[PDB]
């Protein structure tokens, strides 16, 4: 599925994302519009050979299960395929997990080089929240 902004904004906020370890919905969004341009099929091949799956482009090095990432954990319990679904719960409840890990939204690199610092706001104006 590829989301609306806005769209995406209110699943986002009904998942508890919202201020979620202190990012604000913005941030999200912002996050997953350079992540997957809000396309939950979203794939990508990482160098290291784990690749990233949906809206948050999330990594089977760490987070989920692929049967192809040899260094790898599955920390969210999930086969990466959940990933990629309309229904972003399984990725939100990821995401929780990886932002708790100690560097905050930083984990994602696109979030750091395009997100941090900006008017994160300007992707939720408008939107009925």
């Amino acid at each position: 599925k590829v989301f609306g902004r806005c769209e995406l904004a209110a699943a986002m906020k009904r998942h508890g994302l919202d201020n979620y370890r202190g990012y604000s919905l913005g941030n999200w969004v912002c996050a997953a519009k350079f992540e997957s341009n809000f396309n939950t099929q979203a794939t990508n091949r990482n160098t290291d050979g784990s690749t990233d799956y949906g809206i948050l482009q999330i990594n089977s090095r760490w987070w989920c299960n692929d049967g192809r990432t040899p260094g790898s954990r599955n920390l969210c319990n999930i086969p990466c395929s959940a990933l990629l679904s309309s229904d972003i719960t399984a990725s939100v409840n990821c995401a929780k997990k990886i932002v708790s890990d100690g560097n905050g939204m930083n984990a994602w690199v696109a979030w750091r080089n395009r997100c941090k610092g900006t008017d994160v706001q300007a992707w939720i104006r408008g939107c009925r929240l």
